[PDB]
């Protein structure tokens, strides 16, 4: 129920923690992958403006 709102291609979009399936740190960024209804979608965030949430999933991802 964590909220990760990001911008694609210059537009506002969101993404509930829950949804989100792969994430990867790129740099500066986390990148990732959710999952819009039955379709897989794409977005990126700085880690500075990241959720504690979506950065602790970074965190597990790295084991």
């Amino acid at each position: 129920m964590v909220k990760v709102k990001f911008k694609y291609k210059g537009e506002e979009k969101e993404v509930d923690t829950s949804k989100i399936k792969k994430v990867w740190r790129v740099g500066k960024m986390v990148s990732f992958t959710y999952d819009d209804n039955g379709k897989t979608g794409r977005g990126a965030v700085s880690e500075k403006d990241a959720p504690k949430e979506l950065l602790d999933m970074l965190a597990r991802a790295e084991r």
